[PDB]
């Protein structure tokens, strides 16, 4: 708006969101041309800092050596603009009859070391309480790569800062992740909830009472007291707007707050 290109780099979890709002944006703003690279979230602040990118979708916050890299080029750091919430999700097969699951256990079903405090070496549903047939049928992991955010953020939170099992069968988009565990009776993954479908449910989990609730970010290059390029700024435009946020509802997402729009298009000067 009202002419040039736009780049984004960044988070998978995001992808299709990145894509309705950029069609959106391409119907109001048609000189602009956008285009869109969603191979996972570790991907956007080098895209940001070298400059081949100028929105940097990430399901994460930026690391202290990502904030840094952008920094010593820049003089200031990038600045995250919340624009959904996503209640990260536990799936398994639909057929699955598994009732729920505590942090603890996650922890104990993906983790190598258990940090949430279990004593649980989790290898079969027997292991979580499944019988008949589910007995000692093997837990089946399925996750994503080490570029996704999510991948990091679960690490973070779900594992409490431990490492995941040596046999997590690795995917490298969360439709994947969904795809695998729909196909895979004794199959179990971890994704963004916006990737549900029909194949595949999600297991209840216990400990705003979510435990595994996020904001969704897009990083942006914002200067101090100096206003966004019209072609950024135009677009958050988009993406904070009610339209945008009716967007994040029909993919499956969470809208952000209404008062973290607001200041979120206030802070930027929006």
């Amino acid at each position: 708006g009202v002419s040039g290109n736009l780049s984004s780099v960044g988070s998978d979890t995001l992808a299709n969101l990145m894509t309705m709002w950029a069609e959106e944006y391409k119907r109001l703003y048609p000189n602009v041309n956008i285009q869109i690279q969603a191979a996972g979230s570790s991907t956007a602040p080098p895209a940001l800092t070298e400059g081949t990118a100028n929105l940097g979708p990430m399901s994460r916050k930026m690391k202290d050596v990502e904030l840094q890299a952008f920094e010593q080029k820049y003089g200031y750091k990038p600045t995250a603009v919340p624009v959904a919430v996503d209640a990260l999700a536990i799936f398994v097969h639909k057929d699955n009859p598994i009732k729920g699951l505590t942090m603890q256990q996650v922890d104990a079903i993906f983790s190598a070391t258990r940090l949430c405090g279990s004593k649980q070496d989790v290898k079969t549903w027997g292991d979580l309480g499944l019988t008949g047939d589910w007995a000692k049928k093997p837990v089946q992991l399925f996750g994503r790569n080490s570029v996704s955010g999510t991948y990091g953020y679960f690490k973070e939170e779900a594992l409490c800062k431990g490492d995941f099992r040596p046999n997590v069968n690795e995917q490298p988009g969360s439709a994947s992740v969904v795809q695998s565990v729909s196909q895979s009776l004794n199959g179990i993954g971890y994704s963004g909830i916006g990737y549900k479908t029909a194949s595949v449910k999600t297991v209840a989990l216990a400990k705003g009472t979510y435990p595994l609730s996020r904001f969704l970010y897009v990083y942006v290059n914002k200067a101090p007291n100096k206003p966004l390029d019209p072609l950024e700024a135009q677009f958050l435009k988009l993406v904070l707007s009610k339209t945008g946020q009716q967007v994040v509802v029909k993919d499956g997402y969470i809208p952000l707050p209404a008062k973290v729009a607001e200041k979120a298009i206030k802070e930027l000067g929006l």
